[PDB]
Parts: C-alpha cells; structure tokens; sequence
C-alpha cells in the first residue's frame, strides 16, 4: 500500500514488488536501513557492472533508508540441479563459468562472499541460460560448502570461496555433495581430511579442475581468475 520514486510497492507472500509508474514493468525492491546498505551491500554496487553480476538496476538513498531495486529471478541453481538429477558437462561448464566470473569479479573489488552455495545463483532470464548472484540475502540435500581452514584455525576467505566453488562444481556435475554422511563427526573428519571420490563418467579435464579447487592446503588452490583459464571450459564450449 506504498510508493517511492518511480515505483509502487506491492506485497509478497522482506522483499516486495516494484511496479514502475512510467513503463508499468515489474521489478523487486528490498529496503534496508541506510547503514546496513553502506556496510554489507554498497560493496556490490561498486562493481564495474554490477547490474550483470547482481540483478540491481538502481538504488535510492534517502536521509534514513536505502531502497535497492533489482530484476526478478527465475529460480535458483540448487533447485535446478535437484530438478535435473545432474547436469551434462556442456551446460555445467556454461553455467559454472558465469558463477566463477561473478566470483572472480567480486574478488577483484575486494569482496569476499563467504556464503557461497548453489542456492546463491539465480537465473536472470526465462530461458534459464544466464545466472546472476543473489547478493541481497534472499535428497541432495554450511555444512558441505565448508572448508578445512575454518575448522582448524584466521584464513584468506578468497581461497575459502574457491573451495566452495569446487564443492559447487562437483555437485552440479555429480548430482550430490563431495562430502556427505549420516554421522557429522564423520562428515567433518572427511572435510578436514580432504577425502572424496569423483565418478568415472566425469571427464579428465573436469576431474582435473575439481581436484585443483578442492585442496586441504588453501594456498595450493586456484584463484577465481586462474579458474577461468582452465582447459575444461574450452574443451566443451
């Protein structure tokens, strides 16, 4: 029952529906206190573009509050791979590169994500060819995306994000997590011991990549920029 700037705000059922009063077209809007934006969200706005990595079209800063307007997504990547059992290497490589590129771009602007999951990547279009980051805090089935460093102890974080990328890469190709168990002690021991098995239908270049992203030792893992050069991508695309 409300409005700011170009947009009427309609409920759903902490985000809401934004309808542009000029064009008529529907976006989404999430309000924050201005200082939460300044701290936790303004870093993503500083990205060079920004509107491709995140879905954000414009933000409006008042005296008191920040209104972040973004384009609506067409479902997350966890629901996707779950819905498809697993992904063929051709599509998996397309989608993963976008994921890595977004992450690589963030790392270059000093942003460490920390909360990297398949959940965090959402389709920008109805065709579901193109992903963006879900930057705004909005059976397979932490844990699993959690790395040997944080259990043992400070650490990089950027390397920790590459671990998560490795878990994500394994998971879309394989269809389940690299580490999984009924007993959690066993789960965390297998994390800390870097202990997993790749299937044989997975191809040598693809296996090669997963291995180089999932290393106990953080320094020995690739960086997000390095990842994008790896031959797996070019072998299928």
């Amino acid at each position: 029952p409300s409005r700011i700037a170009d947009y009427l705000l309609l409920p759903l059922a902490h985000v809401s529906r934004a309808l542009c009063i000029h064009t008529g077209r529907e976006l989404r809007c999430k309000v924050f206190p201005i200082k939460h934006y300044q701290d936790k969200i303004r870093p993503y706005i500083q990205l060079p573009s920004h509107s491709n990595i995140t879905g954000i079209v414009e933000v409006i800063l008042g005296e008191t509050k920040a209104y972040v307007f973004f384009e609506k997504d067409f479902g997350d990547m966890h629901s996707y791979v779950r819905s498809r059992k697993r992904l063929r290497e051709e599509e998996a490589a397309r989608l993963f590169k976008q994921i890595v590129s977004a992450v690589a771009h963030c790392h270059q602007s000093a942003i460490v994500l920390g909360d990297l999951k398949l959940r965090k990547f959402v389709f920008s279009t109805e065709e579901r060819t193109q992903l963006r980051l879900e930057s705004l805090e909005d059976a397979l089935s932490c844990p699993a995306y959690v790395s040997p460093e944080i259990l043992n102890t400070t650490y990089s974080g950027k390397a920790a994000d590459v671990w998560s990328l490795g878990v994500m890469l394994y998971t879309l190709l394989v269809g389940r997590y690299p580490f999984h168990d009924s007993d959690p002690s066993a789960l965390f021991s297998k994390i800390r011991r870097g202990q997993f098995c790749i299937p044989e239908h997975i191809s040598p270049k693809a296996r090669c990549l997963i291995r180089s992203l999932l290393r106990r030792e953080p320094s020995e893992r690739l960086t997000a920029p390095e990842i994008l050069l790896h031959p797996w991508f070019e072998s299928v695309l």
